[PDB]
């Protein structure tokens, strides 16, 4: 069988591969070769202490990981939430080392980054991704639905916002504010991830529906920006805060969405992984890998193949 997982985050340990998803506590598992992997543990034996106050409806599954290496510690970003919501916010807990085998392992919870508020903000704090600039700081973007998806400085912890506060709204679908604030609405955006590569940085995101089985419409975008405040620009100049964003992988008839990806630079190699649909398992979401590459513009390109050719091992 194939590992099945959702929003996708994966980072290294001396020899080893950890894969973050979505799901009771966040799912961690481990490879020594990206295609085979071990169930390794969840961050939370249980929930976070916090979860049930933000979200009183929450069911025990943590949300769209993300992975950060700084100072020698591990910070694993997640997001409490209730389906359709933004009743939400963004946590964030520590560990000096991924092998649950040494002494040294344990999660130790930093609480809540942000959180979003029915009515007070046009945001849903789920999804986070982490991006250092060239000048030494770190930011978080995050974002679904609502007015889309925002980029803010975290403080020196990389535990909370910087004070004073600085965000960019970096991308967005149209929305009205006549709609009610309680309402996800029908900009369909979500999951930033931010990859630096040569003088840009390329933020992903998703477009359409995830989670409909055969209906899905999930797939992936890109621009790039020369600052990580952007402005994001897609293939045809036009900014991503205005629904740019360039066509970087869709499904067909095997695979009936795909999304919430993220991006990594291993060894001078680049790899795109994300979730898949697959229409043969009952559309159950399976873990895929792709080589991520370059074409002479600056424009990342991905082979849809390999939706085909990844096949992981769960042991
Ligand atoms: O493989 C590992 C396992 O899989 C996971 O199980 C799968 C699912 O993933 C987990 O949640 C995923 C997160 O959900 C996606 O959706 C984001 C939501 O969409 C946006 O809202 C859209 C809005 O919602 C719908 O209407 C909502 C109605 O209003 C509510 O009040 C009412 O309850 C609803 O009926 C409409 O379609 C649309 O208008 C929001 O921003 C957000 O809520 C995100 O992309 C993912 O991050 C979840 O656990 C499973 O459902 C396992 O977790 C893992 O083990
Ligand atoms: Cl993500």
């Amino acid at each position: 069988k194939q590992v099945d997982v959702h929003d996708p985050v994966m980072t290294r340990e001396g020899a080893t591969w950890y894969l973050f998803s979505t799901g009771p506590g966040i799912t961690i598992y481990s490879s020594k070769d990206r295609v085979n992997w071990r169930y390794s543990d969840r961050a939370f034996a249980t929930e976070p202490t916090w979860a049930k106050r933000v979200s009183p409806s929450f069911d025990g599954h943590l949300w769209a990981p993300d992975i950060y290496q700084h100072k020698g510690l591990f910070y694993l970003y997640y997001s409490v939430s209730a389906f359709g919501k933004n009743t939400s916010a963004i946590g964030v807990t520590v560990n000096k080392t991924l092998n649950p085998a040494s002494p040294d392992y344990r999660w130790e919870d930093k609480g809540i980054v942000i959180e979003s508020v029915p009515q007070r903000d046009l945001w849903n704090a789920i999804a986070p991704a982490i991006i250092a600039d060239d000048h030494g700081q770190v930011w978080m973007s995050f974002g679904s639905f609502w007015g889309g998806l925002k980029l803010f400085k975290l403080n020196d912890d990389l535990t909370r916002p910087a004070e004073p506060q600085e965000w960019h709204s970096i991308a967005k679908l149209e929305r009205s504010v006549l709609m009610d604030d309680s309402q996800a609405g029908s900009a369909q955006i979500e999951a930033p991830f931010i990859l630096r590569k040569g003088d840009y940085y390329y933020l992903f995101a998703s477009w359409g529906l995830c989670c409909r089985k055969g209906d899905s419409t999930y797939h992936l975008v890109v621009g790039r920006s020369k600052q990580v405040t952007g402005p994001y620009l897609d293939k045809t100049g036009r900014d991503m805060n205005q629904g740019g964003g360039s066509l970087l992988i869709k499904g067909n008839k095997r695979w009936v969405g795909l999304g919430h990806n993220s991006a990594y630079t291993w060894d001078g190699k680049d790899y795109l992984v994300l979730h898949a649909y697959e229409a043969a398992d009952n559309y159950l979401q399976k873990l895929k890998i792709l080589n991520l590459h370059w074409d002479g513009e600056g424009w990342p390109q991905v082979d849809e193949k390999e939706l085909d050719s990844y096949i992981s091992q769960r042991l």
